């Protein structure tokens, strides 16, 4: 298939503000890349979108979604 330099994107859903304690500030319209997850929710990823610094932080996984990186065209609303 292909295997190179691919991590886990995430897309926002909500809005969120970091507080500040290693943690992460989320926008709806972004992306991000999974460097770190725990088993409480807090995902370990850096900002994939122009800042002024790299953003890297805490955040929940409940103000992203995962795209699932790994199919091959979501089926579903078939033709023929």
């Amino acid at each position: 298939g292909s295997s190179g330099s691919s991590g886990e994107i995430a897309q926002v859903t909500s809005a969120y503000v970091a507080s500040g304690s290693e943690q992460l500030s989320l926008a709806p319209g972004q992306l991000i890349l999974i460097l770190k997850k725990n088993t409480s929710g807090w995902w370990q990823g850096e900002l994939q979108a122009r800042g002024k610094k790299r953003q890297k932080g805490w955040f929940p996984a409940s103000h992203v979604k995962l795209l699932g990186p790994s199919s091959e065209r979501a089926s579903g609303p078939s033709s023929g």
